[PDB]
């Protein structure tokens, strides 16, 4: 059977919808930052509330692709709405409902395309689906570590030969182009995913619900850029959305052996979001305000980094240490606790490069290190939400999504003004933050640690 | 079965228990050096008689629990026994004759309550009572981490805010709220403990027994308080114990194969509780006057210490470490000497103080590694007590005990007159005995690994 | 059965071979640069040429050994051969045509020796052949070792005691001499050797087929000797297998499942040898240039080193280590990523070099941390060619002697001009390649571990 | 049964035998060398002689115990010789005479005693002898732990007190009186040790066979006297037996096959006893004149120490680690070869200490961590000797003899003249031949793991 050609076809289109999303996240906040006039207070939080929008959104996507529409298309519709997204941005303006449109759009692509990508995956192999969803995982990390590489030394390059706007809007330029690569990729080898399909996809379109959930995309494109625009409309939202999840979870108190496990489990899962969505936020401008891009290795000049392509350790890490952890574990929620033990440690790397390295900015072995240890936790705490337990399910979601904005004001501990361009005086707010996260975490670490007889009382 | 149930309301009382003696304890040493006027010569002396009777006082506790009177009220009474000992030390006077009140009645009330809570532990369930003694300790470490942490910080605060005397009487008056919030827990969750009882909690309470054993703890109230005040009581009690063991040993040692072994046994229980007992006494006098309470991790600040909340360290790494082993023991008396080792290396990492950090006070960090390698070592070495061999398990309760005030007196190798308030003069007394007490556990680690070949030989 | 003393006698001609052999490749790098005038940038090419030639020639000197003549006497025919060759080395001669004959000469002799001696150590044993090849691997290693601590040292001892030229041609001499006393070795104990034999060997010596194979040896020898002198004619070479092995790989993608996981297996290869190559090219003249040969353990002289005997330590180190694997083996093409990595801090420990010692030469402890790493990966890297999948492994052998050379033109980024002998100032290009090259195998380790997921989807 | 009750009467004899034999050996050299005029270049010679005479005198005695007299009894003349021995070494004489008469009486009474004493601890328990033995090997250890540590510090106190004279000898008296007090205790517990006999034993005694002994061992205890006296009748003496054990070898190889490999394992086994006799010679002279006695931890004055006291190091570091490689070993003549790398780090830690403390003399933290490691190997390479393959036996024991003497001429390569008491300049030979004899075990490691797979071979 030729099934690995057909999920070959979908992990090309995979690994390339990842290249234009990774592409374009790696230099957002850098983007909100630099080339818009936003305070890294505000976009800090503006990201983080379009993170909350991209996690929870593949929910809506999921279902739509196999109740609504076939997932197949679904898939191809979010995958042209991520077209026009990242072609919205690579438009040269200074407006900020430009950039707000265009991230509405890419929430609405990216819970319409991710799900079903991942959904017909699982559809193809009927269970070796660990099996494909490993090399679909590795593919979509070797495509966002080129990315990622890619798309930040466009924007120097393009901006420093053609002056001051082209570089940006270039790089959003190459995120689109990489969506419609890989629609010219699908449009030529479909013909081994059209026998594996949804349950509509048995039958032709319904264009009662494709035109439901075309205007409900516009509408959701209009609700999301709101959400984006207006500080306190995220507030707000976030709020009614905790008390929503807090009301789930009594609610469900009433009942009720077991989920008091689950409820300490999210608990934590809250706690983590605020640690991970730390290194795309706080670390990222620590990275452009605050460390030596000149990398030598004893005392030989390499390169120079750019301050985006940091992010790119994410996806490299993790391709070099998850095989690491196969072999060290061949030769039991505690591992929450080591992942907090791991970020603890990483935070604590961060403000270790206060010590060595002081000209105003930190060495760049620290985002190396850092992201070593920050991508191991991510690597040894990543699954958790789906070994849960339905009804609930949704409280984790809304309880990850909402725990990505509350990271994002975490981050605003380490806001600097824009009056502040000495980074002498840059580096103490971003290690003293750092240094007490990590303290944070290793007061977690103590909290899984304390609390583990209750999950061993639960077995 | 909800059996759990009615060990979680044992579990409450108990916490709060634990929560009122250790807001206590790690305070009792730096009250008898602070506010009273003690030299710290007798404030060790003093509290190491206390530690003995309070060691020693559950197994008539126990006894009576059961044969005399009923598990669950004995507890009770002891509970009030203690409520009625916190409620004495929060009144503001210097009396010694206060304290020592209140000492003796904390005695009899730690004898009366700690080993019929745990006897009817065991009592609910019937073996999976290692599982519930799991989650039991747990309790008991997370309330005393809370008081540890709390009570002198009140102790500072409230001195602070009020001028003199109301800080140390209002974090004992926390010890006895927190007492009376576990009897009104009990009060209202009683019904699941009703069904499970003692032998003679079938049949209603005896008066006979009830005017015995209440005259006996006024009268034991005052033996005890007689036996802290004036020193050489103290010393004569212990000897006279101390030819009590020493007679049980050598009867025994007339018949007895094996029993030669735990004796060996015996004798390494002593110098361990030598070692254990010197955290609360010298290693508190030297967080108070040698250790900066300035705590910054790399170059950035926290918090500062208040020097009893270092005490809470001791149940912290308990929570940290159990684990630990519990996993690394996964992937034999000479354990043993694997604590005498780690007690040897905590000693060192005091003497260590000395070299990096000197002002006067060494660093804050020498608490945190310190506690750390204690409590690991007394984690892998406690519970040997409970394997021996009826008759001897009082010699060994004895020995154990008196082991408590030996240490006290060899606490006294670093104790500094009343005159000397330069930190930088008494630095040296206190890591010249940590460190020659790191010797002699290397000493005790050379014997007990030297000695294996007869425990070999006894199986 | 008297076996074992067959394979004495094959095991005590082979070590007095690689006697020769290896006291010639230490010496003929130095020997092209130093006594020769060529300069750095030509020998590293002539070398690595000469190096693919006899890499690849023991395919055909194989297949003439049990096809066309006997085993036993295409063995001793390439002995003969090598004799020819050394003793063609030691006469005392500047031209370079001289050297070229001499070096063509050893191509053919190692291609009609080695796979042949080989062959009828299989032959002895019909399957512990593996038990007999582990002792003849080490009767190599610890002949080698001999040989490259002994003929560096003899040219420098002749050098010293008569002048100038005798030094170097003493020692090839001394190879000469060393396959001379393993050829009167088989002259007296070929008895045992008399019973097997190859296909051939049952009947005489077909003289057609010697003729035709020593004309073709001699016109061997002339095409070898041309493409070693003009570097152009080799660059052509190489190219053009270069294009026949991408030829042999493009054929075969036409058919073709499993066979991409071999492609990538030769991918790396090719890396590999780029790296395992540098250590007899630049290392040597970095250790000929910037080592200082003092060898001194904790401020006391021992010995002056010579920079040929270096190399001697590949063979110690992987007699050091052989054992060290097969126990922590006892208590999968990822371990190419493996020796990658190790590579990678073989390389990185050269540039460490750069900081601790600094007067122009680094420290000689360099050669032996770097070489303990080096063959720690050759060790665990090595025999991935065996275990390949026929028609095939002509192009994995070409790939492989490809890769020699191009090894060598990498090696030529830290070519010295010979107007530049300050070693302040040659330590820079060596240090900087070393780095960079160490990047490279940090690079090679990430395509590894990123790439596992389709090896062990082909299993 | 009692069987126990004999082990233990024949274990307090040999651990009072012991402390008298080790009180002795820690001070001799230190006493030919302090006391008596002798140069060390003399003293390391005579010791080492006397050395590999108590080493194989145990052969003689203990086919003597068991064929010729009675094994109690034959032990009992031991010790009684034994007892004459040390009581010749307590009376004041400077005479040489007086102190080689005295270590003859000592050779002839160690080979009477010690293998007689094991003889009947295997007699005793018929195979458990495994279990008997090594609590016997623990009651030897702690013994000489005991003696080693007293009668250095005898010798210090009485000279101080009493002047001049009386300090060696008061020591050598302590041994004396040890060897006395082990008699008196047997003579009252010998009754457990009536009914377990040798085969002499069952009948009385035989005074031809006494007064043939008695005469053989005067006429023994003069022909070791004049082999110690006379140097040059040494080194004759164990050249012929150099050449004897080369008889023995060459003669068994004219037969042959696994024995190549006890060959090999004797070789090692002779560099093995050359490592070993070091650390009680140049060592021993090391510790006298370039050790600061005063042992301080972190800042700490606890003591200072005897140079002799040092040797108490190697028992008590085995009691500390042979527990530790048991279950280490819990969780093949290549152990050698790790033994010869623990020996090499241990010389290597004395050339270090060359580094980290210069003030004529290194720090006393030297003698710790070396003995740590010396006694490590040597725990990893003791018994090999009894795994041998008869007549084989007596060679191995004749190698080990004359390779402890071999050991003491390589002690001379560090032999300081008397007129250089300068410790300034008396530090760079000790550290010069330690740093050297490191290589040489790192060459003693080469060898035996690039000869391991002769090992295999031969299994």
């Amino acid at each position: 059977v030729s099934k690995t050609h057909s999920f070959m076809t979908v992990s090309l289109i995979e690994l390339w919808e990842r290249f234009g999303y990774y592409g374009m996240q790696a230099l957002i906040v850098y983007f909100m930052v630099q080339r818009l006039g936003f305070d890294d207070s505000r976009a800090n939080l503006v990201w983080s509330a379009c993170a909350a929008l991209i996690y929870v959104s593949p929910a809506i996507g999921g279902w739509v692709g196999d109740k609504i529409l076939g997932t197949k298309r679904t898939m191809l519709l979010g995958a042209g709405i991520l077209s026009v997204g990242y072609a919205l941005m690579t438009v040269p303006t200074e407006n900020t409902w430009f950039m707000f449109s265009a991230l509405g759009v890419i929430v609405v692509g990216n819970g319409l395309f991710k799900p079903n990508a991942g959904n017909l995956v699982r559809k193809i192999y009927e269970s070796k689906i660990d099996s494909a969803f490993t090399i679909y995982y590795m593919a979509v990390n070797v495509g966002s570590t080129f990315s990622m590489l890619l798309t930040p030394w466009i924007k120097d390059y393009v901006n420093a030969q053609y002056g001051n706007e082209f570089g940006w809007h270039a790089a959003f330029a190459v995120c689109c182009v990489g969506i419609l690569v890989g629609l010219g990729n699908y449009a030529l080898m479909h013909k081994s995913l059209a026998n594996y399909g949804s349950e509509p996809d048995t039958r032709p379109v319904n264009k009662k619900s494709l035109a439901i959930v075309l205007a409900l995309a516009a509408l959701s494109v209009v609700a999301s850029a709101i959400i984006l625009e207006y500080e306190d409309v995220a507030r707000v939202f976030v709020y009614a959305a905790g008390v929503a999840v807090l009301g789930i979870f009594f609610h469900l108190i009433r009942t009720r052996a077991g989920l008091i496990a689950a409820l300490i489990l999210t608990v934590q899962t809250v706690f983590f979001f605020i640690f991970y969505q730390q290194m795309s936020t706080s670390l990222a401008l620590f990275a452009l305000r605050n460390v030596d891009w000149d990398f030598q290795v004893f005392g030989t000049h390499l390169w120079t980094w750019s301050p985006a392509q940091f992010q790119a350790l994410n996806p490299i890490w993790i391709m070099v240490l998850s095989p690491v952890l196969a072999w060290s574990y061949s030769w039991i929620a505690a591992k929450f606790a080591l992942g907090f033990a791991v970020v603890a440690i990483g935070f604590f790397i961060y403000g270790f490069a206060g010590q060595f390295a002081v000209n105003g900015k930190t060495s760049s072995w620290v985002m190396i290190w850092g992201y070593a240890s920050y991508s191991l936790g991510e690597l040894l705490v990543s699954g958790l939400g789906l070994a849960m337990i339905g009804f609930m399910m949704g409280a984790y979601f809304v309880a990850s999504g909402i725990s990505q904005y509350l990271g994002g004001v975490v981050a605003n501990f380490a806001s600097v003004p824009q009056d502040l361009v000495d980074p002498l005086q840059t580096l103490p707010v971003y290690t003293n933050l750092f240094n007490k996260l990590g303290v944070a975490a290793v007061v977690c670490t103590i909290i899984a640690l304390a609390v583990l007889p209750l999950m061993r009382r639960l077995t």
